[PDB]
Formats: C-alpha cells, structure tokens, sequence
C-alpha cells in the first residue's frame, strides 16, 4: 500500500489539490488518467466556484511554465472540470482516490482529467550556461483555482499548481533482432572491409545495458586501428526557433588492431544514462536536471502523418559502430567508416 | 605576367616588406616557400639591424594573432633571417623576386623563408554570435622589424606584419571509386533493405560537384518515404578547450517513395561551398569570413603517428545517404538508417 501522496494548498486556505502520483504512464495504446481530489473551504470561498485544469504546453526561454519572461509558449491541450459547486456526477472512485478522501473528510471532491493520445511525453532541453535561453520542452500542469466569472484574472493566492510529468513505456517483446551488414570497397580490385553490427531487440529502457555484437572481416591490405561503438542522441526542436542538437550519450572503444586478412568478433556493452552525462549540456532529458527521477528523454514516435510541431522536440537514438582504418584515403592517413542502427529508448515499467 | 604584389611599410619609414602572393600551396609532398623582398632606409634605421620572421601559430579567443586579449596561444613554428646588415648570401632570385627588386632599387634585399611539412594548413572556426570566444584556428604571419639587441620590445612603428595563408592541394587522379554496400535486416525472416552509395573519386576540390550514385533495393514489407544525400563537416579542436562541431554543408533530398519489392537508382549532385553556408556558424573555414578568397576548410590529414595537437583543428568530410523508412521500428513510425563514405576536400590548383 503506497503511503505517499502529493498535495499543495492554495495560500488563501481556499483550495487544495491532492494527487497520488506526479508521473503518468503513456502505454502508447493508452494513457494513465490524473485521478485526484480537491479540498474546499465554503466559508473562505466567498461564494466563488472552483475548477481544475490539465495543461500540456511547449515553452521556450525558461525552465518551467509558471515563470516570467517566456520567449514563446504554445498550449497543446487544455481541459476544465467544475468541482465546486459540484455538477453532480457520482462516478466510481479509484483505490487512490479513496485513500485521499477518507483522511480529509466531507469537503473532498474527486475528479478525473484524461490524457489525449496525440500529445507527446515530458521532454526538456537543458541549455549551455552561455546559451541559457535555448531552454525549451514540453511541460504538464494540474491547476485549481477559485473564481466567479470565467474571464477574470486568477489571483496569486487563489490558484494552486502542481507540475506533473508524462512518461512513455511500451513492451520490448515479442520483438526481432536488428542487423546491419555493410561492405566498403575502396581501391582497385575487389577487396572489401566487412562490418556487421546487430542488436538483441529494438526497444530498450533506461538503466538497461545495450549489447552490440560486432563482426569485422578485413580483406583489404590496410589495417583497422580502432573500433568504437556509441549511442548518439539526436534532438530536433520543431517550434519557434527549430534548433538541432546531437550528443554521444555512451561510448566504448577497442584499440585492438585488425590487420589485413583478419577477422574481429566482440560484443560491446553500451549504457546510456544521465548519470554519465550530467556535465553534458544541450541534451534531451525527460525532466529537470536537479530532480533525481530525471533520465535522458525517451524516443519520440510519430504516428501516420501527425503534425510534427505538436511533439515539441523530436528525440531519437541510434547505435553507431565506427572503424578507424589506417591508409585507405591518403598514402599514410587514418580515415573512418561507420554504420548506424536505430532503436527505441523509454522509461521502464514502474513497480 | 602577374602585375599584382602585396606590400606593407613600417610606419617609421624604416622597414618595408614585399610579397608576390599571400597564399602558398602545400602540395603534400612539398610546400611553396615565401620568396620576398625587404626595403630599408639606412639613415632612419639609426644603426639598427633588421630581421624577417615566419610564424605559424594556433590561437583561441580572437580572430587574428595581432589582437589584445587572447585566451590561449601556441606557436607551432618560428624562423628568423637577418636581411640588414646582410649576411652575404647571394642566392639565385626567383622570377617574382626580380619584379619586386627592380622597381625599388638598391635598398631591396631578397629573402626566402621555408615551410616545414609537419605544420597544418590555414584553418579558422567562426564562432556563434552568442559564443564569441570559441573562435580559434591556425594562422600564419610574415613579420619584419628593426632592432639592436635580440631581447628587446619591438616598437609599434618599427615592426611590419603581413597575415599570409597556407592552402593544401593534391592530385585526384589516378584514383579508385569508393563504394559502400549495406543491408539492414529488421523483423523476423530474411528480407533486407539494400542500399549502395558510391563515388567517382576520393579527392574533391572547392567548387566541384560531388556525384553520389545511390541504389536501393527494398525487399522488406515496409516503404521508404524519403532518401537524402548530404555532406557533413566534422571539426575537432585539439588544443586548449578541445571542442567538437558538426555541420551539414550540403544536402539534397528525394521525397520519392520506394515501396516493398521495389528498387531505386539515382545520382545525387552535392556541392559543399561556403556560399550556401554563410549564415551557418561554428564552421571550419580556411580563412576569415569577410575575405572573398575564403572557402570551407580543407581535409586535415595526419601522417604515421603525428602529434594531433599540432594540427590545431581536425576537419574531415563525409558523404551520408539516409533512408527514412515508414514502419520498421514501431507499428506506425518513421525511423532512419544511413551509410557514410569519407572523402578528401582541398583547395583547387591555382592558375
């Protein structure tokens, strides 16, 4: 039984919001709803009506939504539900809504705000210290407030705001094994540099090592000086500025030589975590850096022909294995050749 | 007959330097020497001796060498030659040194400063407006000055400085044809996505179109939505800060579909010039942006096991062809796969 719960009271002692979670799982097929409870104080309400909202929104300039001096903002969703005076809709309470209701008492009014399937998940771009202002990403916010009319300035102490998150999971099995053969033919004649990278599965979760079986067969006269397997994260902003970023989030090298007429076989273990990329800036995270529950951003996925500008940021990951061949181009020069496999990265299934 | 010549007089009317060129060709095998002439005025010299220097040097912080407020500087070469009073070395004058000598008269003393083969060519990184200070690169400078002792402060008006450049050429023939087969095997069974990019040659010059013959054979159930061929420039700084940059300097897309059981054949024409990349910042050039004779930086080349930190910046270019397949990873998602060929980019042979 989960004993933990998130709550915040409006600083006029009028409204108060109570959530079980802050992180809601997008299962691709469906999304977890925001089942919550709102407390009221009819005396201090002063005959004002109370509503609850759910706002998904892209921002650009600052970290959070509720901050002065944004460069751009574009709400991607809005909902509203009157909780007091209550439009009498006695729906079945969730097991979480029971826990929150009993403790409070009679002035506890449940609610359920739903999530669309066209929205992205939570994503944030931590900017470089110098380029502070490039900061952008998608945010989510539950908010409750007391009001009379529907077109009024909501006062400082009337409102109450909880920053929530949307995180993405999907099953990795049953799934195939991605493979990539490739054969470079430099020079006269037909003597190829064969490379063969492969994966065990297409989906991966934060914390999971990513095994890449490499298989080189060097028929050329020239030698392979280094072999290296990496995880690259590409980020594409698709609102306001539309910037582009790329980061190596994991890397493992092999300084072993692979000369002519030789063959190489090794399985690299790559582990892209934020832990080893804290110092790195201009990187796509699924939250704020200071928070502990933050990881690298999940793989964005676009269905059919959805408006790309909706997603806010497009994050994708790929494996990349790179051979560093001595000679090849130039009499005495080291050149590089690579081959890239894409994969999905997501948040693991919560307990 | 070239009627043009570069000259600058020290603003004490003491020393003056006269060059035919400012751009000297590194032919990889050899380098063009700095054949020049120096003018003197024995009366105003005031019994001071005159020398001529050739200084290759990396810098970081500003555009030029002769500027106040550098963050880092590391000279990579230094030479000196006394021209007055002349150590009597009557060597044969070049055809260029003749032209400069006759016009001046009796006070014209020729000189020849040589270039090592361990030095890089001219390269510069134009920083972003925001990140001004990332500016770095290799510079070259001919300098003459009048002095008494060898350990004195050279005065403002005694010295004279000409910023010169070192540019790299090499022959493209006789040469092979780079090719790259690659075969992706996603999903169960054995149905591959075949891609085959190829080049006509390995060396290319500024201004020359780069033809890439692409050849797709889609045996998989899924469709290829887009095909794209690009030129990527990677820059690696190897002194002081050691930053990393990557830029698409040329791009050509093909929105033609390539469905299952189908085949694609087309030759893309890519043309990486600075003209189409002026707006782009954090890009490796072979000079200052404001100058007209500037292009994209040439391909750096490292021989045997040279100290990489000598070159200052490591610039490399590659062709990249990218297939954008619908489906593949995810039920209804577009993923990408690519294959990369390296090539050499250099300055063309001067007239």
């Amino acid at each position: 039984s989960r004993h933990v719960m998130y709550k915040k009271t409006s600083r006029d002692k009028a409204v108060s919001v109570y959530l079980g979670k802050r992180d809601y799982v997008d299962h691709v097929d469906s999304v977890e709803p925001v089942d919550g409870v709102v407390l009221v104080d009819p005396d201090l309400l002063k005959g004002k009506k109370v509503y609850v909202t759910l706002t998904c929104a892209f921002r650009y300039g600052q970290e959070d939504i509720d901050v002065i001096g944004l460069t751009f903002r574009k709400d991607l969703y809005y909902a509203r539900t009157q909780i007091y005076p209550p439009v009498e809709d006695p729906k079945a309470l969730t097991k979480v809504q029971e826990r929150l209701m009993k403790k409070l008492g009679n002035n506890a009014f449940p609610f359920v705000l739903e999530f669309p399937d066209f929205l992205p998940c939570s994503v944030s771009l931590q900017p470089a210290p110098s380029d502070v202002g490039k900061a952008c990403g998608v945010d989510f916010e539950i908010k409750a407030f007391s009001t009379n009319n529907l077109e009024d300035r909501i006062h400082k102490k009337n409102s109450v705001r909880l920053m929530i998150r949307k995180i993405q999971y999907a099953p990795d099995q049953p799934g195939p094994k991605p493979r990539a053969e490739t054969s470079w033919q430099f020079f006269m004649s037909d003597k190829p540099l064969h490379l063969t990278a492969s994966l065990s599965k297409e989906v991966f979760y934060h914390g999971e090592p990513i095994t890449v079986s490499v298989s080189v067969t060097n028929k050329s006269d020239k030698t392979v000086k280094k072999i290296s397997a990496s995880v690259e994260q590409v980020s594409n902003v698709v609102l306001y500025s539309s910037d582009y970023y790329i980061k190596t989030v994991a890397l493992e090298e092999s300084n072993e030589k692979v000369p002519s007429k030789a063959s190489y076989n090794h399985t690299f273990s790559l582990l892209p975590l934020l832990a080893y990329n804290r110092e790195k800036r201009e990187i796509a995270l699924d939250g704020k850096l200071k928070h502990e529950d933050t990881n690298l951003a999940s793989s964005t996925l676009l269905k059919e022909g959805t408006d790309r500008t909706v997603m806010g940021i497009l994050v994708d990951y790929k494996i990349k294995v790179t051979l560093t061949v001595s000679g090849l181009l130039g009499d005495m020069t080291s050149s590089e050749v690579s081959t890239e496999l894409p994969f999905i990265l997501m948040h693991p299934n919560p307990d």
